[PDB]
């Protein structure tokens, strides 16, 4: 129940609205506590949150505390946080609890009150904090961890984001507006706080700001200046100036650290604070805190359920700091090979400013632990930076960077020659730019290794991206990386999109696809809270019927739900494609065959070869209706119609029995490719030992009869958490498997183990 | 998706809010719909509701309809109702997601949508009739034979929640005194917040108030009657929220003539919307339709609320609500679908409103038995209890019609903050209550052939069974045969509802043929019921003291469980050391010896049909060996600091027993149940995601649902869904047929034999005079 004390937007409303001498809150912190319960975790049977709360502040009353954030941070800190061996650490038993608190409430705040209320013996404060096993500490300091899967907020935890957003308040205003006219947005913020507006997103980032200096103030203990008096509403603090008696005092003070937003000048606050409160605090600055803390957390929410302030991302700091962060705090890094995706950019100079960013600041990680000759002590441009680093050996020491850019994918447009005809162009300048940055430096392809397309999947199939990553592998991008099987009207959908991916994408042993959680989910565990009906695009559900004809044709069990798919996919052609003849399933499967194709080679200097691609099949004699039928697929204006139109699909359309078919037959299809998986930890999953990452490992009790063992590596994208880490999910991994699968912790290391190797067997970094 | 549409706080808001002339409002009935999901439904992850949402836009432009509550109650008209032999009917494959439907949305208008653009044969006059039912020959055939039996019908008085919104409209100010006298009580702020953050008796109060205006204007150009010329006037749905419109310096009211005499019955509801739907049979006004579409969210929040939850029911002291729910039961044919029915009621506090409901009750069943049968009734118009059970004497137990079988309730309250002991006051109410109950009996010996049966439901967590043990014993000898108690229904832990349950059986004076009530500490799986729970829960030292006790007690003779035994006992007499603020030693047995006495009248002896349980104690005292039991009970009793320390709070793991553990109480509890006798009353019920999951399986012995160590236990049937609108006992018995049939397998002769068998014990364990 602590947590719906630092996180709750009632309580924020509440806090922040009423004068800062009302005193005597309890009633209404614990209403504002039962709606926040009610709007998070609903399943709580309303008296389970009664109990809790009053076992709550049983425990402050007893402890002599007072309702507020430092009592609950004590209450926190001692239920979770220790000392153990080499700083604090976290439960064993308690380690997924305190994940589960990491998705609402940001752990800096605990850390101090751990630090201040029960010290270590007589510490540089590291984020994120976890268990301890010897097993895992040796296997780490062995064999390293390696980061296959690094894309969600940049790369960086949420929590760095809040200072980054108190130092460019307006960089953040001015994002929030700009994203803020779009519907997605505003449906979100709706959703997290419904009167939010970017008004008050204003009003709440000054009010944090303006009660940081206030409670440095009072931690450093200097004087409280007298303005604080006129100070009686916690609304005066939206304001950069506070008016006392005709005058405008600012709020501003003096720092002891350079940065003051910097992560250690927050920590040296905060335990500051909490050493001078250690028995007692003031009620009005008690609360101050309280709404810091809450506005904090607020919008740490509402960035991790989401340009520029990225753009502010492109300096040689925040690439500099990642890399230190995947160091440990020891002389060997505890990440060895680490991949870093970023997002290509349209405008040459900014994609080499980022470029030289990036690599610069990998160069200062590594001229910080090793010594040698580095030619251009100062370099400035991307050659010198490139000179720098062919000096560098693999020894092991550091880590070793592999970039790969992005491919963002967005929604076809209302008017275009055929769908995602912009969106292939904008992706078309992108590799532009890239393939002359590669030209112009061809030592950029031993840093630059691979092309992923990430962003939602039904926003652009895998065969729009299949020309660009055949030029690209041309340009010499080795490795390709493609999402696949994320987010799916239907499960049939998902399975179809990995293997059109499979099947058309240009991947060779040793390729990476992505989640693929539509051949790891089960259909027991994927239709739990959803519809019976699920209505999807007449194009995909066209082609999910011609996937499910071509992978059960064979299956003998299968034949009816195979027929039945034929049947259905002519039917859904004939007003598709509006068709008076007859078209077979046959002729649908080569008309589909061609989604490879791209649409501007001849139906519609390394672009001639996929310009006359389609030279091959208008060769073939005998390619004529499927030629023609692609066309019409293409360009008329009715059958994109058709495509948008929408049809509803059972949730039961096909049995437990065959989805799972499916699944396996595009298992089988991944193994004999090689192709391995990037599976970071994740909506339908109550509890962590639910998810597929299990099943794939072949847990007893979670692997199906005809499975095919896939080579799953790890990746930190964990998308509803502040401040995790490749470290923390893979202790999580293991504290998952030892404790709720009841293996050994050898088993649940080698289990841990195969996956973390097979990140360092499928590296796209150059050998 | 067409729920949303229906149901929603964010678009009613909007909708009353704008003016009548703004138009084009697709984009926010679309917001407010995404936002009404992630409020109510929020694990939709968040694209099939882009995608459904936009198949159902396909659906209305194409069939050239606009957005609104026409085009939504014809789409789920045809998705779910037909017609099929006699009157509509669901699916039977669509029927668990028509109750899923009636959860949030009522029924009639869709009923009326339906018969607008769909009607069956125009020869048979359809009147309208709930809930809708589906169709399956055998389960037909079973009901004419054998009717069904009603055991547990307590929920919103006795009447669905769907009577109770034209209630409303019928006595505005009656609803609006019950909402203010209550939402000064904090339970009820917190629900109306979480239902609709800005309710407020005064928007409660307008809202009824535009619902009111909106069905007298829609009666209006229902009916086609001249359009009046003050709605020029009404712009803004809010001016409805008053009893007059200003059009020109005059104050026009909103009443107009209905053709039905009761213009707040449900037929007069379903001849209006009939008609509107059959005038906007190809359009709508998009202002009226709009106020259509407020009222049917209106209708429907109320309705949420009033699930989700005296005077109001106070005004169901007529021989009316009665006899409509006797005609209820009864089906539309010759022979009552309901064979024996059992009437739970409120007892009062003053003898002359406990005699007025009594009459009014036995009055609206002698009325509903002369409208099916014909015989010399004496008194032919009765006016005392006296009269009409004069009257009711000469009815025979054919089984043409119903037979009543009257249930008094105990409603249990919360300790307060200073009393001798424990639910002293309480305890207090309820003797004054049963003092009624006793002289009634008395002064009228006959009604002990009606009145068969003291139930006590509420919440359980505010007295617990051991408090009811002497008012059940006197109430068992002024003539109240069978007993009744709520148990297993919410509890801190698991084993804590497994523990009351075990306390009612060994300390109520329950005899064989008697029955509990839900039960559902032992019929939930440890497995589900820990799925969104925190992994420690708390509960207070009393209960967990006693649950300490509980599993030493069941565990004993456990040869797997002992170490699960020595620790509850260890830990049951640690905690006992500081509730008791004992310095001596006091071991398990002496505990055990202590919480045995829980039965014990509290002022009987260590604090004329009350006499034996006054001298009860002094058994106990007598026993020269039970003085250190005593000196513990009365210290448990009447201690400030062990009261106190009863009411503390202690953190309980959610894995404190292993599954094996928590499945063995269980088990041990179903013996001593079928041991004894025991029926449980189940009705159909937070942690289960279908119903395909309800324990009700488990004790049926489903393959599957059914644990190795289980024990039939004599389940019977009751029509009660906490969430639903317009369910009944047909209802639920084709909901179980349906999940039976469909989820596991069974073909439609087993699972009729499955349903049966739990309907037929309601007949065994009737309390109805035999
Ligand atoms: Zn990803
Ligand atoms: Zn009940």
């Amino acid at each position: 129940m602590e947590r719906f004390l630092l996180n709750s937007t009632v309580l924020l409303y509440r806090l922040s609205t009423v004068s800062l001498d009302e005193v005597s809150l309890d009633e209404r912190v614990e209403s504002s506590v039962f709606l926040a319960q009610y709007e998070q975790a609903r399943s709580l049977p309303d008296h389970v949150a009664k109990s809790a709360w009053s076992y709550l502040v049983q425990q402050i009353k007893q402890r002599n505390m007072k309702l507020g954030p430092v009592a609950i941070l004590r209450l926190i800190a001692e239920k979770f946080i220790k000392n153990e061996k080499g700083g604090p650490k976290i439960d064993l038993p308690m380690f997924s609890e305190w994940q589960t608190l990491m998705s609402r409430v940001s752990c800096l705040p605990i850390i101090a009150c751990h630090q201040v209320f029960n010290p270590g013996p007589a510490y540089s404060f590291r984020w994120p904090l976890y268990p301890y096993h010897p097993t895992v500490e040796d296997y780490i300091t062995r064999e390293c961890l390696h980061e296959t899967h690094q894309h969600l907020n940049g790369s960086t935890s949420a929590e760095e984001c809040w200072l980054d957003a108190l130092k460019h308040p307006e960089a953040c205003l001015r994002d929030f507006e700009k994203g803020w006219a779009s519907q997605e947005m505003k449906q979100l913020c709706a959703q997290i706080d419904p009167s939010l507006t970017p008004r008050i997103f204003k009003d709440r980032l000054q009010i944090a700001c303006n009660i940081r200096e206030i409670l440095c103030r009072v931690a450093q203990g200097v004087e409280l200046p007298e303005w604080i008096a006129s100070m009686q509403n916690p609304q005066q603090l939206a304001n950069s100036t506070i008016l006392h008696n005709g005058r405008e005092y600012g709020f501003a003070t003096v720092w002891p650290i350079d940065d003051k937003y910097s992560q250690e000048s927050e920590f040296c606050w905060l335990t500051g604070l909490l050493e001078k409160w250690r028995f007692n605090a003031p009620e009005g600055l008690e609360r101050l805190l309280w709404i810091y803390l809450l506005i904090q957390n607020q919008y740490l929410t509402l960035l991790v359920q989401r340009t520029m302030t990225e753009l502010r991302e492109e300096t040689e700091k925040s690439y500099l700091s990642r890399f230190k962060h995947a160091h440990g705090a020891g002389v060997y890094s505890q990440v060895r090979y680490l991949e870093g995706r970023f997002a290509p950019k349209s405008d040459p100079n900014k994609m080499q400013k980022l470029l030289f960013s990036v690599l610069r600041g990998y160069w200062e990680y590594l001229s910080a632990h090793m010594s040698m000759e580095w030619v251009h002590e100062k370099p400035l441009t991307i050659s010198q930076v490139l000179d720098n680093l062919e000096l560098v050996e693999p020894h092991g020491k550091c880590v070793e960077l592999a970039l790969v850019p992005h491919f963002i994918k967005r929604k076809p447009k209302n008017g275009e020659a055929y769908p995602h005809a912009l969106l292939f162009k904008d992706l078309k300048n992108q590799a532009a730019i890239l393939m002359d940055m590669l030209k112009s430096e061809p030592r950029l392809t031993g840093w630059i290794r691979g092309v992923d397309a990430a962003a939602n999947e039904m926003h652009a199939p895998p065969e729009l991206f299949c020309p660009l990553f055949r030029v690209l592998a041309k340009s010499g991008i080795a490795h390709f990386t493609y999402h696949v099987g994320e987010d799916f009207p239907h499960l049939i959908s998902g399975i179809r999109s990995i293997d059109d991916a499979l099947r058309f994408l240009p991947l060779r042993n040793g390729d990476r696809l992505g989640h693929c959680t539509a051949i790891g989910i089960t259909p027991s565990i994927w239709k739990r809270s959803l519809p019976l009906s699920l209505s999807m695009t007449k194009e995909t559900r066209l082609l999910d019927l011609v996937f499910i004809w071509r992978e059960l044709r064979s299956h003998p069990e299968l034949l009816r739900y195979a027929s039945d798919a034929a049947i259905e996919a002519v039917r859904l052609a004939h007003k598709v494609f509006s068709l008076e003849e007859e078209v077979s399933i046959t002729t649908l499967d080569q008309v589909f065959e061609m989604r490879g194709l791209l649409a501007e080679s001849e139906g519609l200097s390394l672009w001639l070869e996929e310009y006359e691609r389609a030279r091959e099949l208008v060769k073939t004699t005998g390619m004529k209706r499927p030629l023609k039928l692609y066309k019409q697929w293409l360009t008329s204006d009715n059958v994109r119609k058709q495509r948008a139109e929408y049809v509803e699909v059972a949730l039961e359309y096909l049995p437990d029995e065959a989805v799972v078919a499916l699944q396996q037959a595009v298992m089988a299809k991944m193994a004999d490719r090689n192709i391995a998986i990037e599976c970071p930890p994740t909506s339908q999953y109550r509890n962590v030992s639910e998810h597929h990452i299990f099943r794939w490992m072949g847990l007893p009790g979670e692997a199906i009869e005809g499975d095919v063992p896939m080579s799953i590596c790890l990746g930190s994208d964990d998308p509803g958490i502040f401040a995790a880490d490749l470290k923390s999910e893979f202790y999580h991994l293991f504290v998952v498997l030892t404790r709720k699968f009841g293996l050994s912790p050898a088993d649940a290391l080698r289990k841990v183990a195969e996956v973390n190797e097979n990140g360092r067997i499928y590296r796209f970094h150059d050998v």
